[PDB]
């Protein structure tokens, strides 16, 4: 029984380089074309997995070329693929990445094969769920099978960690459920409408989510480091400074990382620098998986850090 | 030898169905995820086989699973596909394709194996240019590929129609071997500066090309159909009304019948009215060659319409 077991989204990222935001009409020349696995929930416990945490998960991918091998190359990442299903007659979802030139990105999603991962795809995952210490969730597949696992958890005393991403609003059930979530700066806001300016708002916000029953509130701030509210006692723990040019899974390595030293017994704080350090190194290369790093990477990169 | 030979591009087409065209900083959610058959070259010269001119296709794909299979497809339309190149360790060229209700549609395409298509690529296959009356190119493979083709043409009896898409400014020596062009409004204007927005602005814009050495001009003008030109003496020929779907490929289907039916002997007008046809059944469809019309079809259109 895994330690932990993540539940979340699997995408193909195609990404293209153009030179202009993209516009009907003309046919545009692009480049650089790369189709590289992403999805917000296959990031995570790749993070954790590469961070080498106990980790299991739960996913939907297509029954095309992409959803059969990507589902293989997670066991050779050190995954518990027992729980992602193959959809048929699906493709794996995808993300339409077109990274501009001029800075700002194009990005068409589908959920394909991720629209499948309903409450009832995840049953035979309860079991999984009870069992861990850790379930850890984003929202890039239907809100149904997020709740139904969160639910399971908080009977079961598993700890959830929900990343809530990408940003939607989310029912008092869910949150009540919820032991630690993770929202970034827009996340928070958009589960709390408290904007986050500051550390007073910042505490304000994690205070609405310690009174949606979140007992361990952190709110990433991009380079700003992260708030870390347990309780009500707020303090923001800074992260690295890295050259960042791509943050695309950064968040997504964060959690993956998080909930690996938290699994390590580490005290939270400390499980959060740890965090910190995975997702810096991943903010400073390209893509999705691509992008994540490893635990011997990490602390190699703590290590330089002095 | 056959008498009509088209080159230019191969694209798989990754194709998304939008409810609208993504705004710079924000996630479009997009559905029916596709790969589908495209690249003007090709679509082109499916719509010339389909409407049964006798045609050889000289191209590039990738040594991908989708090159090999759609090279063998072209077969299996009566496409000669002898100068259909399979490229090593090349993807086949690829588009990332949003089509929104109202069938418009944003194109990005990455050249991959059609980047292939050389000057030095195609010397094997001058000789079916010679041999051909009619070459139709256009602009998704090199420049210097098409180049060497519009001259070897002109030195044996060989008319050449260039489909100047997607858009891009062209050499003069390339132009004044152009028998006959057929440029987009778009592309019309990225080639004379002259935009075309009426009557006078479509003659102006081709007369232009005609002191580029082409003697006839034909600027197509979405569901308005194309503006002709025969040196000097311009005139708007209408296409067919028809609810569109998918446009993509209604230019090329357009090129692809109208060379057939000059070669066949239709009167250039004609051959035009001919070409509207089958590009308006096109639009009606979705995808790329997918949607291009076979002869009968467009007979049927064309007695219904009449
Ligand atoms: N706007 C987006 N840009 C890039 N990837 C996205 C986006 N939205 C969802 N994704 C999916 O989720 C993963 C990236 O995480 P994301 O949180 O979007 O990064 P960011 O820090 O830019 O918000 C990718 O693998 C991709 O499949
Ligand atoms: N520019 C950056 N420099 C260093 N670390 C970063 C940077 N951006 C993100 N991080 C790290 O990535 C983690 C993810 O937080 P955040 O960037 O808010 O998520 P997202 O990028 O998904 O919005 C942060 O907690 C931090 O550890
Ligand atoms: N909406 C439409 N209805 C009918 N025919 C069309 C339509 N759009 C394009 N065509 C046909 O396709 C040819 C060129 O169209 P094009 O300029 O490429 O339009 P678009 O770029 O919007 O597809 C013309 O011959 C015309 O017959
Ligand atoms: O003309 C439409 C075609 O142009 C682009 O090259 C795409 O592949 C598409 O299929
Ligand atoms: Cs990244
Ligand atoms: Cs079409």
């Amino acid at each position: 029984m895994n330690k932990l077991v993540v539940l979340g989204s699997v995408n193909a990222d195609h990404v293209l380089q153009v030179p202009s935001f993209p516009r009907p009409g003309e046919t545009l020349h692009g480049r650089n074309y790369q189709v590289i696995p992403g999805g917000k929930g296959a990031n995570q416990a790749v993070a954790a997995a590469r961070m080498q945490a106990d980790v299991g998960f739960i996913a939907c991918v297509g029954d095309d070329s992409f959803g059969i091998n990507i589902r293989e190359s997670f066991k050779l990442d050190g995954i518990n693929t027992a729980g992602v299903k193959l959809q048929p007659n699906c493709p794996t979802g995808i993300a339409m990445i077109q990274v501009s030139d001029s800075g700002e990105n194009s990005i068409c999603i589908s959920a394909e094969a991720n629209a499948k991962l309903t409450a009832a795809a995840i049953e035979p995952d309860l079991a999984a769920i009870r069992d861990a210490r850790y379930l850890l969730m984003q929202l890039e597949t239907p809100l149904d099978g997020i709740l139904k696992a969160a639910q399971e958890a908080k009977t079961a005393k598993t700890n959830v960690i929900l990343n809530p991403a990408p940003a939607r609003e989310l029912p008092d059930e869910l949150l009540k459920c919820v032991d630690l979530i993770t929202p970034n700066e827009t996340e928070a806001e958009v589960l709390t409408g408290i904007t986050v300016y500051d550390d007073s708002s910042a505490q304000q916000a994690a205070d609405a989510l310690h009174c949606k029953g979140i007992e361990i509130v952190i709110i990433t701030l991009g380079s700003k480091g992260v708030w870390l509210s347990q309780n009500g006692r707020g303090q923001r723990i800074p992260g690295f400074v890295v050259k960042a040019t791509d943050t695309t899974a950064a968040g997504d390595t964060f959690n993956g990382a998080l909930v690996t030293g938290l699994l390590q017994e580490m005290p939270l704080e400390s499980a959060i620098k740890f965090a910190h350090a995975a997702a810096a190194i991943s903010v400073t290369r390209f893509g999705a998986q691509t992008s994540i790093p490893t635990r011997a990477e990490v602390e190699a990169f703590l290590a330089e850090h002095s």
